[PDB]
Parts: C-alpha cells; sequence; structure tokens
C-alpha cells in the first residue's frame, strides 16, 4: 500500500490516470520512459577503501538494454567505476567518475557494447556513514518527425568557428601530367580547367634541345597561344626553348590547357603542373 | 513463471504497472518502452561447424506495421549474421551482414526494411558452439516532434567534407555563353546576363574574310559602353578587334550584361563565344 | 472472441500485466508501447477484377483522436495503382498521393499530412484479375515537445546536388545597385553608398546636360571626404573627378565606409550617376 | 458501447493491446501523445453574426496544459478565435483565423501564457446549418538524444541560397585606431592582422606639421617598412608629411602593422583604419 | 470525476479512445510525467510572509532530472528554486519575480544536487489569492530524426550577415626555414598546402651572407623564384640583405625554401608567414 490513490471516473472505476480539460471530463495515463526509472543498487556504508561490486547485468533479455547512468552520493569522496565484460568475468572499466565527500554525483548515459555491464564502487581514505547508489537503464531508439516548416537552430563548435565565422577552404590544387618522359613532339594530355584559376608548369629533364608551346582551348576546341610569366625572372612568353624552369598561367575562363612539345632532340623531357582555384 | 517484480498498491489496494514519485510518493507514472526497445530470443541451439540458422520469414504487414529491425548476436565462437528480406516469402536478399567475433557481442544497425518479409540467418563458422543466443528487436511508426529552440543544436560535417579542421567550399561558378553562331551579318548579337561573374574568355571565330568586333558592356542604365580586353597570345589591350582565331579575357565585376557586337562582316561567317567565371 | 500466441507475465504476487521484465534479476516491469503511427488497420484483402477499384468509405479526421496523416502499404500478385484522397464533403476527392503497385512488390506511400475533412484509399487494379492482394492504413496525431540534449555534435550531409567534388557549393559574391543622383538638376552630394564589405564598384554617369563635373569620394573612419581614383571603361583613364558623360568608372573601394558622387556642376540638362557594388 | 474489442492473451486475459512478431506471441500498448486527442467544444449552428464562447478553460491542474490547437467546419464563413485571459474575465486575442465555408480549418499549436485559455467562433453574415469545433491540448517536454552516429540529410531554403549555392560572406571588417588626436611622436597602438588583406589608413586633425612612418612586423618582432598608394594620385610611400589623405596597403603575411608619428608640431593628429579579409 | 472509460464490445473498461472510421480501433492516450502539476499550496501568505517546500529527494524509483514552477497571486512575490546537497543548506538556481494577476512560469531548471524545493517569498501586500504548481521530468529517449524526410537548418544569429553564412577562407600559419643559423644549409622547407602568399623576415647580427628563393614544384627540383622588398618594390630571386622582409606569390608550389648559400661573421633567422 503507498500514498498514491488512483482516481474513480463517473461510474467509479479506478485507473492510473489524470484528469483534464476544464470540466475534468477527459482522461490521460501519466508514463515515463523507462531511462527516468531508478534501481538503489546499495545504501551500506564501506570501510576506508572497501569496494561494492554490482553482480554482472546481462544486457540480452526482454528489454535490450542499451545504455546506462549511475548517480552517488556519499558522505566521504571515493570512484564509481561503470564496467563492461563480454564473458562476466573480465571487466574493462568504460567510465569512471570522482565522487567528493557530500556532493551528488551523476554519470553520464554510457552506451554499452560488451554483453554485460556493472557499477563498481571504491570508497577512499575515510569510513563511509552514509552512501547510496542508483542506476538507470534505457532501451531501444524511436523515429521522430520534426515539422518540416520549422527549420533546426544549429551554431557549430568554437573549433569550427573564428570570429563568429566557420572555418572554410576555398582553395583545392590538383597536379596533371602533360607530358611523362616524352621522346618525340606531341600535344601531349590536355588539362581539364574544371573551374581552376592558376595552373604552375615545370618543364624538365634530360633533352638537349626542346621547344615547348603554351595553348588553351575555348569553345571552338581551337588551340589558342596562351603567355606564361617565368619563375626565375618574370619573362612572359607563349612557348619555351629551356627546360629546368617553371611558368605561371592565369587559366580563368579555359576549358583545357595543352603544353604541346614542337620538337626534342638528345633525350627526354617531362611536363607536369599544380592547377589551382 | 512468476518474476521478482511486484506491482504496487494504491491507497484502496489496487494494483497498477507504477513507480510512486514527488516528496511524499503521492503520485505515480506508468515506466513504458517504444517497444524498438523490446526483443525477442530467436534461438539459444549451439550450432555444429558451418550449420546455418534461418529465422522463418517475419511478414511485416499486420496490426503492428514493422518498419525496421536490429539483431544481436552471442557466441563462444565465430560466425557472420545476415539480415534479409523477400517480397515472396522464398527468395531471399540479404540487406545487412555482420562478423560475429568469439566471445563478443555484436550488434546490426537499425535496418530500415523495404520488402515484405524479413529473417535472420547466421551461419556459424569452422567451430562447433557450446554457447549461441541471437536477439531480434523491431520497432514501427514515427511521433511528430516540436524542437524547444533555446540553444542552438552544435552541428559538425563528415571528416570526408573537411581538411584540416576546415569544410571544402567550392565557390567558382563557370558557364559558356553564345553572342554569335555562324554569323553572317552585323548585329548586336546576345546579351550575356553577368550575374555577379567577374572573368570572361571571349573566343572569335570563323571564316569571314573581314570582320570587326566591338566589345561593351551595359551597367544601370541600358546604354552600351566600351569595355577593353586583353587577348591572350600577345597582352594587347583594345575595345575592338578585327582579328579571329583569337581569345580576349574582361574584368566584368559591376557590369549587368556584355555585348560582343559584330560591326562589319564579309566573305564569311563569325561566331562568338565565351566562358564566364565568378 | 479473439485468443493470440502472447502471455502477459506474472508479478511475484502471480498478478498478469502487458509488461516485460528487467534488470539483471528481472525484478523490475515496463509496458512496451507504440504511438498508433505503427499500427495499421488492413482495409481489403479482396482481389480485384482487371481494372476493378476498390474505394474506402470517407474517414472523418474530427473525432476522439485528432487524425493529421495517413500511410499506406499495398501487396499485390498483379500491377496497380494506390491513391491517397481528400473531401471537405465526403462526396467530391482530389488525389493527394498516387504510387504504383507493381506486381509483387511491397509498396508504402510517404505519410501524408491531411488538410481536408475527410480521407480514404483507393486502389484501381491493372489489366490483369489479382489472386492475392493486402491494402494496411495507419494514421497519426499530435505532437510532442521535445528537449534535444546532444554530448557531440550532429553530424550533417548534403545532398548530392549540394556539392561538386565533395565540396559544399556556396556564392561569396553579393551585387547591388545604388542611385547616387537621378535626373539631378542641381549640383549636391547625392546619396551615399554604405560599402559594407564589397570591394568593387562601377559608376555610370549618364543623361542630357550639356556640362557637369562629378568628384569621385570615400568616407573612411573620420566621415571627411576623401578623393578616390577611378578608371574609366573605354580608354583606362585613372582620375578623380569627370567633366563628362555617356561614360562608365571601375573603383577599387576595399576598406571605405561611404562612396559618394557628387555633382559640382550641372548645366543643360539632367545627369544621373548610378552604379553596381560587388563583394 | 464501441465496435473495438480488446483481445485476449494465450490464458484468456484481456488487454488493451495488439499482437505482433510473426508468430503474433508478443503484445504492445498502442497509446497516443494527449496532444492527439480532441474534445468536441460545440456542433449548434448558429445564427449571422452569432458567436460562440468556451467557457475559460485553466491551465493549471493535475496536468499542466502548455498549448492548444483548433479545428473547425462550417458550411458558412466565419472566424475562430484562441484567446488567453489571467483573470477568466479580461480576454486577449492570441490568434484569429478566418474559416472558409465548406473547408476544414486548422490553427497552429498556439503556445500558452495566461492562466487561461479559450476558443470564441464569430459566424459571419450566413446562418450556419452545420458547425463542429474540436479542441486539442498538450503539455510537458521529452528529453531526447538524437542518433551521435547517423548524419542528418539537410536541404537549403531557397532563401539561404542563390543558383543552387548557399550564400556566404567571405569578407571581414574591422576598424582600428593607431592614434587619437595624438600631440606627441609614439608608434601608437599596433593593428592585429588576424588574416586581414588589405589596409585603408586615413590621416587628418589639426598639427601644422606631422610624419607618419609606415611599418609592419612579421615573426622576429622588428619593424619593416611597408608601402602605401595615396587613394587622390596614386603616390606609393613608405611615410607621410602630408594629412587630409588616405593610404591603402597590402597588409598579407604580416602580424601587426604600426602606423608611427615620428614628428608633429602646432595640433594634434589621429590616425585611424579599416582592415577587410 | 466527471471523464467515463468507455466499454469495448464485450462490456470491458479502458482508459483508451475509440479511433478509424468505424470506432474499431483503440489507442492508450498518455502524458510523459513533466505534463503532470502537483499542487504545493493555495494558503495565502500575510506581507513579506515565505512558503518553503520541504526538500524532495531526486534518489527514488523515478529518478527526478528536472522541475519546472507557476504561480499565480493576486499580489506580487518571488518563486525561487532552489537545491541542496544535504537537505539543509540551500543555493537558489532560479528566481522568477511575480506580478500581481499574472501567472509566472519558470524555465525547466535541470538539477545538479540531491534536493530540490520551491520558496516563494510574498511582497509587501497580503495575499487573497495564491496558487504554486510543479512539474518534475525524468529520463531521456534515443530518437532518429526524420529518417527518409530532408530538413531545413537556420543558422545562429551570431554567424550570419544580411542572410548570408560568415565564414572564413583564409588561414594563416608561421614557419622556420632558419633560426640562429651560424653556417650554410638550405633549412626547412615550408609545406604550402594550398597557401597562396609568404612573407619572407630576413634578420641577425651576420656581417655578410646570402639568401637564394626556392620553390619545388612536381618534379622535386628546386626553382628559383622572385619576390617583392617590402621597402622598395624590389624584385629579386636571391638578397645578401637583412633587416628585411620579402612577399612571394607561392600559388601551385608543394614548397618553398629560403636556402642560406653563405653567411659569415654572426647569425641569421629567416621566418614567414603564408596565408591561403
Amino acid at each position: 500500500k503507498y500514498q498514491y490513490e488512483f482516481p474513480l471516473d463517473k461510474a467509479g472505476k479506478a485507473g492510473a490516470v489524470k484528469p483534464y480539460r476544464g470540466g475534468k471530463n477527459d482522461f490521460v495515463t501519466p508514463v515515463s520512459n523507462l531511462s527516468g526509472v531508478a534501481e538503489i543498487l546499495t545504501n551500506a556504508a564501506l570501510k576506508a577503501t572497501e569496494a561494492y561490486s554490482q553482480l554482472g547485468q546481462d544486457r540480452l533479455g526482454a528489454v535490450l538494454i542499451s545504455k546506462v547512468k549511475g548517480w552517488a552520493y556519499a558522505d566521504r569522496e571515493g570512484t564509481l567505476f561503470i564496467e563492461e565484460s563480454d564473458n562476466n568475468n573480465v571487466w574493462t572499466t568504460t567510465a569512471a567518475v570522482n565522487v567528493a565527500a557530500g556532493v551528488l554525483t551523476a554519470t553520464d548515459w554510457v552506451y554499452l557494447s560488451k554483453r554485460y555491464y556493472r557499477f563498481r564502487y571504491v570508497n577512499g581514505n575515510l569510513q563511509q556513514s552514509e552512501f547510496v547508489l542508483y542506476q538507470s537503464v534505457g532501451a531501444g531508439e524511436m523515429d521522430v518527425r520534426v515539422n518540416e516548416k520549422t527549420p533546426l537552430q544549429i551554431d557549430f563548435a568554437e573549433n569550427q568557428t573564428h570570429d563568429g565565422r566557420l572555418k572554410v577552404e576555398a582553395r583545392k590544387t590538383f597536379d596533371f601530367v602533360f607530358h611523362e618522359n616524352a621522346e618525340s613532339a606531341s600535344e601531349g594530355a590536355a588539362l581539364p580547367v574544371d573551374g581552376a584559376a592558376h595552373l604552375l608548369v615545370e618543364v624538365y629533364g634530360t633533352a638537349e634541345m626542346s621547344e615547348v608551346k603554351f595553348w588553351g582551348k575555348s569553345v571552338s576546341g581551337q588551340k589558342l597561344p596562351i603567355r606564361g610569366v617565368k619563375t626565375d625572372d618574370a619573362t612572359t612568353a607563349s612557348s619555351t626553348l629551356g627546360k629546368a624552369e617553371a611558368w605561371a598561367f592565369d587559366i580563368k575562363g579555359f576549358k583545357e590547357i595543352i603544353m604541346e612539345i614542337i620538337s626534342i632532340t638528345g633525350g627526354t623531357l617531362s611536363v607536369k603542373g599544380t592547377a589551382v582555384s
């Protein structure tokens, strides 16, 4: 017999309900998810350095336990361990929380992975005169629909922002091979520009003599001479007879870039670059 | 079979599946769980080496409309748990597959079902089990919810969508535009809508023996204003050209429209096409 | 009238309840529940002739349970079409959703959020007689307030249409037009462009005025006017003012608070000064 | 007494449950939050311009009412008012919704603040022959944890985007005081660059003579001369003897910028700027 | 009470409502306990008089996580939500002014200590009407949001500017090529990693020194690069000087090297900032 009393309906029928609406002419069953219920594991005061160990709790049964939370109160300091075991014999510690003297201490919800869970409480160097340890468990996952015309109010971790701004990377890089160890004249491979703005082209190899002609393609598909800027001396040219050098191009608006070996003698030539946004 | 739980009695001696609460334990509440938290044990029969357990097909269609299924397996030896679906309860397709290591509780994800029938199928590995249990949970339905907006929820981007803690973004857009296609007479041709583009590359090409293209933008008044372009081959700056088989780069920031007008043309055709970039 | 194979467990005193035991000792109880959205009614399992229709009687949403939404499942050995329909008068129907039901394939509708008073399912069989057919209907109601408690940030995912090569598509550029002067017929500073993070400005000067002088100004922190230089589009002239018209001037305005195009003098008609600022 | 029938378990016991699983060997209680339940307030047809007024409903009781929603159906047009009162005597309208002839009309959920709520319905200029008015109420707030390992797929409002692209602002602006009404030589305050790329500096005041020297600091902390471009004539210099003028600086890669007054006579000088990203 | 449980077809009472067109299905209306309230008091207080609820232990079969209050009075007062670990010494968690004749609600207060209570202090006028209600909650349901269905987000006001998301696209890092070098070496190679601009400072006691400016692209061979000196806009691929800074366009490079070719009569440092 408890202190609560179930109310009666108009015909004298008891129910675990509350009345509502202005005339108290409707009924509703008050409920709590099982995550809101708690079991008291122990209130036995521990000696200095003495431990309480809950018997292994099997998660597997009619209710499939997914998670566990603890509350500890003691008049002296100790440590609450949440532990897990796949064999109910060898235990690993999933969480450990300091329980200060005279301070209600709560764990987080711990999402379980192994088959068995337990609480283990180790008292500190002073004898408790007062101790309670409570355990809650939960289960399952309900589908929910957020109102389509009520946006979720979001913001970003302070680590993902600077001065209230989201940190973004707008620049992308990719390398491209026009020619690798070419030993004769050819256009080689055409770089697809794909929104890139800037291109750095390296010309290098054993070739005693070589000529590289700088080309872009726009809408017609015909090759158009483009000018590059040589890194060492700022020479601007639409071709080179040289090597062990690099050329910078503004390629905004082009569809393709071609570095054509027009002629080559007495060795090989590689033509490779990096395109940037 | 009586369990160790006992329903409490109210003040009038009435049993209920309730717990007391408030300081004086003078109120009651029914503990509940959505059915997604309930599980059925499918089998605990130990399998021989390579032997399979197959659940009979479960019809999703019923008084309770099953939307999703989740499994747990524990075995002292290794095996594989398959979640399968069938529209005819005869031919099975595998929706999910999980390796179950020896002595390790293994869980599937929630699998959202599409076909009419679902089942678990467990294939034991090369060693006979001495201990095996397989649990199945199902869910149904969808609760409409209004999220209390007192504090925003913190969101994050996939590690695949970030680089050095930065969100990867593409700010640049590209579009091609035809000013003139095989024009055989003088006209302004089509006006490019700038729409926040910053840079334009214009190619002039065709059979025309002679042609003049004049470079224009429009700002707020709608009157044509001469603009200057830079020719790709020699870095010539000009507001028009008598040439072809050439391309001209323009800064178009702030313009509403760009026009490449053929002023004159003889002895063939001329195309004028470009690519605008932001 | 109706006895199933489920069995209610007993408490320590032998009392049945619609509960499951839990905790290691099975010394606690919990009532398994499902929101009504998870429950279904079978509307029909009567096999239809070729082209024959099933029409559910209009369902009134208004009642002790206020129906907000409806979802359907259909299975048939032959192809057909499932319609979710609505009516304010239970007589004239509009189709809210229609789904093709392939032969031998469980077909689900979306949840349909209802607006009219009455809802129904209508199923029209295709050109082959069914030998097997079931049609299920689920309904829901209400809206629960919730508080979302997260221990980690929520991970977000973008539509494939919102991304390109694993990058979020963004527009960083904004454009706005501004009127400094419209058909001015006398000298004045006119209106001050608020720069507000814009970087580039194009200014057009046009009108009937026979003579005019426009002076180019920016304001920084003090609010004192500072002469600024523009580049004329037609010939790349750089200047801090103009006596001309039917011309446009490009300005780098990074760091300025305001831009002013002052008509210093004007005779023999009117003058407009208008521009576009770009970020 | 209704057409539904409670099923029986294997031992013949009735329950407000449904069977589930393949063998129908498990049970579940179908539930609805009370927000899904409705009361019919009235079906009494109104004269032209006649009102229905619900008696004030007290939110305070065993169920604490948080919110209210209405549905109205009538063969003629009218207006549904949701009203609140702190004294159950003076009524303020929180929401008013037009109810068209022959069209089910729903309000939004209205979150209540005063002690009492009611519906008031005012019929239009034509006598009703058919009218029903339904009220739903809610209460409370459930704590929930959203699945931490599953991405939410989100979609941007058309107002958040342009041509399918998310609208972003990459540029930031901040004002900085190097000197305010200085009347003597000093370095003044050092601008922290913090990723800014461009600086506009204004020099102004009564000083008869002044020299301002333009400095940046890199990693060592030593001052390095920098060059600015004067806005009116494009003069490039690392210092100025002038005032009522402004200087533009490229500050990319600098840690700090200093506008040093080297000398000043016969009045005061202010040096202020705007840094941009 | 005025409510009546309906009967099923066999005459069985239940806390249910009928539904579907034929009223041939049943459902149990429920409310989470957070929707339920207890009336603590309706005893009218004298001027300045206080009501104090006895300490409520959160620890029990139902583990109380949170509490919310409503107060109504015909005269003004103050509602305090308080917490205690010992049910003796109280700290105030929340305080809400209650205006005359105005229903006043607290927020949900998420409890930390073992015991909670409401304390109400009446103002300077005797109440003739007063009620005080208390709701509690417990637990936390795991949920899957909008599994098949796209949802909209809205950005924090702090992250937005004229309807645009504020982003920082520019990143900065400092790099040491050389610190107090006393002999010739390449020093450390800056990884460019998408940086576009580099500022390099050269400083120290060295009487004489040469720094050569290098980039590496795809081949891995050093390529001469040109810098612009901050003081006079000199362009060069090397310097014999110090107490100077050089700006480089490094777009497209993989690495940057500031090589000390020679050094006499002291030390030299070479340090920079790379930006995107």
